[PDB]
Order: C-alpha cells, then structure tokens, then sequence
C-alpha cells in the first residue's frame, strides 16, 4: 500500500525497552519477513523536544546502507506513536556477549574494530558524525557481523541493573563532556574506549562517581592491565589523545599493524 500500518505487522516479544519505548520482534504479514520495530510515544518525543530532529535523523538513516549498519527499512505512524521499521539482528547485543565471556580476544577485537572503523567512514562520508557505538547500541548480524543501531534512543533488553545509566560518561570525549563544539574525530575517542573495553571488560574511565569518572577522562588517566599486548596499548594510546587533531583518521587506524595482524577483515 506504499504506506504501512500496525496490522501490516505481527508482533513479537520486546527486544529492548526505552524510554521512549520500545524495539518489538515482528513480521510482515505477507512474506513472512522477519523485522524489528522501533517504537516511539511521542509523547516522550514532545517533552523532549526532539520532534524535527528525529524526523530528519529518518531521513538519512533511510539512505545510509552499509552491512555494518543496521538498516532502517521503512516508517509509519499513526496518531500516538512513531514506527521504526528496522532490520533485524539475530545475535543481539555485543554488549550481551561481552558481559557473557567478560573479555574478547584480539582476534575477536580487531575485526569488530575494523568493521566499525568501515562503518563510521561509510557514515563520514555521508556526512554524518558523532553515532553512539558504545557496546549496547551494537547488535550482531546474521553469523558474525557487528552492526551500529544508535538512532533512536537507546533501548535495553532485560539484564543486569546496575548502570542504567550510570553507564554514561564513559564513552564520551573531554571536548564532548566539557561542553564544546566537536568534530569528526569524536567518533575516533569511542573506538579508542571500545577496544579498550574489549579486552579488559571494562572501560578504561570507570569509576564510582560521575566526576571521578569525568576527572579521569579529561585527565586521559587510564592504565592497561598486564596482559595487553602493546600492539594494542598502541592503537589505543594513539586513539585517546585529549587533542582530537592529534588522533588518527580511520584509514590510519585499518592501516595499524595490530589491526590488519589479528583482523579476519
Ligand atoms: O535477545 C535479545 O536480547 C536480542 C536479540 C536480537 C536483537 N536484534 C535487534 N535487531 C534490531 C534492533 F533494532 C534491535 N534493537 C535493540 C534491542 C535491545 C537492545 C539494543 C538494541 Cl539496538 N535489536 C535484540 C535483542
């Protein structure tokens, strides 16, 4: 019909619950596709303000297409609510799996790298910056695949409690927490905080208060574990820099011997 409804869908579980609601398992009637649907009250989008926002941010999301991306396929909406129709990702969140084996290894670590490294470039050069990768907005595609969600806002399936969030300032760089204006190479802080993660587990600006958290990153205080190789001490050193001009550009970082050394891709 060129427009779709609700009841062109049948609904699953929830994937994940927001706050400004939830990504539901579904399948389109018809062919039987199996997808996910974002949904999203509006009414949680009014207070927030974020209206226009959202409904350019559906714009480009739509054109972007790339295998490390999760794609957006279509959307409706239909008085109370708006509909993401989104692809599905079969092995959920990276976040889930690291919590279930505590670490990667490098192996495992470099080739995600990579794949996020293509992703953002693909996004750079549509013009697009700043997309949140931290472990939970990631999903796991069809076999192996580390795909982006970001876009609507966070969502989370039923785990730990934690953080909710808690969880927050640890992927987010001095010029970004501090309040300044932010380029592309933002998005080259968070890979530098996801490897870390990756191989500790942990991130590398965990604290118990916001402030020591926020002391730590301004400050780039952080230390490795005994274990990590340097190769990887490398990559990431020159990935957090507190001088975004002084941190690589993504080709540099496929480039990096420790990358294309451990990296299936
Ligand atoms: O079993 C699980 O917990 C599970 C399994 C597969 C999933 N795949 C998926 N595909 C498309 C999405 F937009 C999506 N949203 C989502 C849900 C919860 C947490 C994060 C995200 Cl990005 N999630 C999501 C969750």
């Amino acid at each position: 019909k060129r427009q779709w409804a609700l009841e062109d869908f049948e609904i699953g579980r929830p994937l994940g619950k927001g706050k400004f609601g939830n990504v539901y398992l579904a399948r389109e009637k018809q062919s039987k596709f199996i997808l996910a649907l974002k949904v999203l009250f509006k009414a949680q989008l009014e207070k927030a303000g974020v209206e226009h926002q959202l409904r350019r941010e559906v714009e480009i999301q739509s054109h972007l297409r790339h295998p490390n991306i999760l794609r957006l396929y279509g959307y409706f909406h239909d008085a109370t609510r708006v509909y993401l129709i989104l692809e599905y990702a079969p092995l959920g969140t990276v976040y889930r799996e690291l919590q279930k084996l505590s670490k990667f290894d490098e192996q495992r670590t470099a080739t995600y790298i990579t794949e996020l490294a293509n992703a953002l470039s693909y996004c750079h050069s549509k013009r697009v910056i700043h997309r949140d990768i931290k472990p939970e907005n990631l999903l796991l595609g069809s076999a192996g695949e580390l795909k982006i969600a970001d876009f609507g806002w966070s969502v989370h399936a039923p785990s730990s409690r934690r953080d909710t969030l808690c969880g927050t300032l640890d992927y987010l760089p001095p010029e970004m927490i501090e309040g300044r204006m932010h380029d592309e190479k933002v998005d080259l802080w968070s890979l530098g905080v996801l490897c870390y993660e990756f191989l500790v587990g942990k991130p590398p600006f965990e604290a118990n208060t916001y402030q020591e958290t926020y002391k730590r990153i301004s400050r780039v205080e952080f230390t490795f574990p005994d274990f990590v190789t340097e190769g990887a001490r490398d990559l990431i050193s020159r990935l957090l820099k507190h001088n975004p001009s002084q941190r690589p550009m993504l080709r540099e970082v496929l480039e990096h011997p420790w990358i294309t050394a451990n990296s299936s891709k």
